C-alpha cells in the first residue's frame, strides 16, 4: 500500500506539471488517483515496451490498487469515493481471459466488448450511460460524436464522483462576498469563515503556510498550500511529492487557532489524456503496434477522464442538514489564515496518504 501511493504521488505532481505548462493561466485540476488506477487497468495488459514506458510514466507489486481500491470504495465511511473505470473495444477483438480474471481480481472492473464497428454513435450513449450511473448521475455526456467513431478501437474512460461533509461545517451566515485578489487584477468571491483549531505549518523559508481542514473523522483531508502573499509559480517549482509527504506528515505541522477565510469554490475538469500521457512518455500505447497482448492477440485511441469538486459550508457535492447550530463564541491571538489568493489544495486519504484531487485555484475568471 505505501509503495503504490508513491506512485500516484509521483505520477500527480508530473501530470499537474505537464497539464500547467500548456496553460500556465488556467486552474489545474484531476483526479490523480482516478488516473493511475484507469490506467493500471491497460497497463495490467501492457506487455514489453508499451508497459516499461507505461511504467515509467504512472511510476511504477499490482494489489496496491486492490488494497486500497476496498480500502476506500470498502467502507471507509464518512465519504463517497464512487468511481467509474472500465475499459471498451469492439466486439470484434478477442479477450484472453487471464485478463479477465485478474481484472475482476483487483480491479472489480469487466473489459466490456461493444460494437464500434457499426454503431458507434449508440456505443457512445452506452458508455455515456454506465458513466452517469457509475457517478451517481452528475456526469453527463462524457463522449461527444467526435470521441467515439467506427475508427475507435478501444476507449478507456475515467471518471469519479466524491462526496464528503466536512468536519466542523462553516456558518453561510458568515459567507460574505470578499475580493479575490489575482497588484492589478481581483474579482469577487462568496469568502466562507470560521475561528477554530486546524493543523497548521508555517515556515518563511520557503514563504508558505500549509493548512489541513479535515474531513469527518478526518478519514480524508484537504490540504491548502497557500503562499504567505499569480505569486504561485515560486512554489510550484519546488513542488515535490517528497517535499508535500515531508509537509503533511511533518511533526512540524501542528493544531493553532485559526481565522479561517477559505473561497467558497468550484472547479470541475474533462481531460482527453492522449496527447498529454503521449508527451509525457506513453507513446506506444497509442500505435497500432501496441503490445497489449495482455488481453488480446488494437491500441488505446482515446482516454476521457472527468472529475470536479465544489468546495462549500460542507466540503463537496454534500447531503445537508446541518439543522441544530450553535456555536458559542466566546473569549481571548490568531493566525490569520486568509486564502484569498492563487493557492494549492489537495484532498488526500491520510491514512494511506493517497492524493485523490489535486488542484490550483487562481482564477474565478468567468
Amino acid at each position: 500500500m505505501e509503495q503504490v501511493s508513491a506512485s500516484i504521488g509521483n505520477f500527480t505532481v508530473d501530470l499537474f506539471n505537464k497539464l500547467n505548462e500548456t496553460n500556465r493561466d488556467k486552474n489545474i485540476f484531476f483526479s490523480p488517483w482516478s488516473i493511475s488506477s484507469a490506467l493500471a487497468l491497460t497497463y495490467l495488459a501492457a506487455k514489453g515496451s508499451t508497459a516499461r514506458e507505461m511504467a515509467e510514466v504512472l511510476h511504477f507489486i499490482h494489489s496496491g490498487f486492490k488494497e486500497l481500491l476496498t480500502a476506500f470504495n470498502k467502507p471507509r465511511n464518512n465519504y463517497s469515493l464512487r468511481s467509474a473505470n472500465r475499459i471498451y473495444v469492439e466486439k470484434t477483438y478477442a479477450l484472453l481471459p487471464t485478463y479477465l480474471q485478474l481484472s475482476k481480481k483487483y480491479y472489480k472492473a469487466e473489459p466490456q466488448k461493444v460494437n464500434f464497428k457499426t454503431a458507434p454513435e449508440q456505443s457512445r450513449k452506452e458508455i455515456n450511460t454506465w458513466v452517469e450511473k457509475q457517478t451517481e448521475s452528475k456526469i453527463k455526456n462524457l463522449l461527444s460524436s467526435d470521441d467515439v467513431k467506427a475508427t475507435t478501437r478501444l476507449i478507456l474512460v475515467n471518471a469519479i464522483y466524491f462526496k464528503a461533509e466536512w468536519e466542523v461545517k462553516f456558518q453561510a451566515e458568515k459567507t460574505s462576498i470578499q475580493p479575490f485578489r489575482l497588484k492589478n487584477k481581483s474579482k469577487p468571491v462568496k469568502m466562507m469563515y470560521m475561528r477554530d483549531t486546524f493543523p497548521v505549518l508555517i515556515m518563511e523559508k520557503m514563504n508558505f503556510k500549509m493548512i489541513e481542514l479535515p474531513y469527518v473523522k478526518r478519514e480524508l483531508s484537504m490540504f491548502i498550500l497557500l503562499p504567505d502573499d499569480t505569486g504561485l509559480e515560486q512554489l510550484e517549482r519546488e513542488l515535490t511529492y517528497e517535499r508535500l509527504s515531508e509537509w503533511a506528515d511533518s511533526k512540524m505541522m501542528t493544531e493553532t487557532l485559526v481565522d479561517l477565510h477559505l473561497p467558497k469554490f468550484s472547479l470541475e475538469d474533462r481531460i482527453d489524456l492522449r496527447d498529454t500521457l503521449r508527451n509525457m512518455g506513453m507513446t506506444t500505447a497509442f500505435t497500432t503496434n501496441a503490445d497489449f497482448r495482455g488481453m488480446t492477440d488494437l491500441a488505446i485511441s482515446k482516454v476521457i477522464h472527468q472529475s470536479f469538486v465544489a468546495v462549500d459550508e460542507k466540503g463537496t457535492e454534500a447531503a445537508a442538514a446541518t439543522a441544530v447550530i450553535i456555536s458559542f463564541t466566546t473569549s481571548v491571538h490568531v493566525l490569520k489564515f486568509k486564502v484569498d489568493h492563487p493557492f494549492h489544495f489537495f484532498i488526500r486519504h491520510n491514512k494511506s496518504k493517497t492524493i485523490l484531487f489535486f488542484g490550483r485555484f487562481c482564477c474565478p475568471v468567468e
